[PDB]
């Protein structure tokens, strides 16, 4: 039930634009197209093709008013490199997202079917940087930027995803349980200070982006395979970084090193990353 009175009065008008009427959505529950900890995702028809995420695997949703607020905030986000929210359908509520034909970025670059060039791979990086530039300008911290968490549409447009109501753990292997807090953390993508404090910032998103660039240039290799979970802090503090992939241009590796600056405030902004990477991208043919 929608309690319009419970919402921030500023946001009441926006409800009509986020709520999908049950008769407008057909969801094809017979084939799962994605699996998250909080729920499965299915093909949907809205006639536009969409992805429908269930949240029924969680014991409880929480405050319905908060859920709508989350949806309303997320729907106002509009950028070609950021996954949009189509709306919410109240059957546990269903999250309705544009269908991303080529799935997550990590699986796409690991796929022997497609053959992206070095230029294509850098371009995927550039698109992610533009999405993050948008998100950072909205003061939004992603917290879980990784190749597994970005997706590609039918025209290979890369979109930063896995945020707002779409937030989940879509690949359980890369999340470790913290001793004191219990939080499940993507430790191999996290900035040194975040591992120490569990505080996430746009500058820790920049660190994660550096790892994402490394993923692209290795075509989806796992980072730090010979490191075990939380021993990553010890490993990094020894004076170590991910090595330069064979086909990674030198200036792109320099960008990665800047993203992993020990001082958070010294890391490049996403705007600077867009500029620097667009330059490097332009030097390639094909
Ligand atoms: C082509 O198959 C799919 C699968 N899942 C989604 C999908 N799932 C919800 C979602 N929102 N953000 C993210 C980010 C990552 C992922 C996934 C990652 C993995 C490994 N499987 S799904 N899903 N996801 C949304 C849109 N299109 C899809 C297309």
């Amino acid at each position: 039930h929608i309690d319009l009175s419970a919402l921030n009065p500023e946001l009441v008008q926006a409800v009509q634009h986020v709520v999908i009427g049950p008769s407008s959505l057909i969801v094809h529950f017979n084939e799962v197209i994605g699996r998250g900890h909080f729920g499965c995702v299915y093909h949907g028809t809205l006639k536009i093709h969409c992805a429908v995420k269930s949240l029924n695997r969680i014991t409880d949703i929480g405050e319905v008013s908060q859920f709508l607020t989350e949806g309303i905030i997320m729907k106002d986000f509009s950028h070609p490199n950021v996954l949009s929210l189509l709306g919410i359908c109240l059957r546990s509520p269903l999250v309705v997202l544009p269908y991303m034909k080529h799935g997550d970025l990590r699986n796409f670059i690991r796929n022997e079917t497609h053959n992206p060039t070095v230029k294509d791979l850098i371009g995927f990086g550039l698109q992610v940087a533009k999405g993050m530039k948008y998100l950072a300008s909205k003061k939004f911290v992603h917290r879980d930027l990784a190749a597994r968490n970005c997706m590609l549409d039918e025209k290979f447009t890369v979109k930063v995803a896995d945020f707002g109501l779409a937030r989940d753990m879509y690949d359980k292997e890369y999340y470790s349980v913290h001793n004191k807090t219990g939080a499940k953390l993507p430790v191999k993508w996290m900035a040194l200070e975040s591992l120490q404090t569990q505080k996430f910032t746009t500058k820790s998103d920049v660190w994660s982006f550096g790892v994402l660039l490394w993923e692209l240039m290795t075509r989806g290799a796992p980072p730090y395979p010979d490191v075990n979970t939380f021993d990553i802090t010890v490993y990094l503090l020894q004076g170590r970084r991910l090595l330069q992939p064979e086909y990674c241009p030198d200036p792109l590796y320099e960008v990665m090193l800047k993203c992993w600056h020990p001082k958070a405030e010294m890391r490049p902004s996403f705007s600077e990353l867009v500029s620097r990477i667009s330059a490097i991208f332009s030097t390639f043919i094909g």
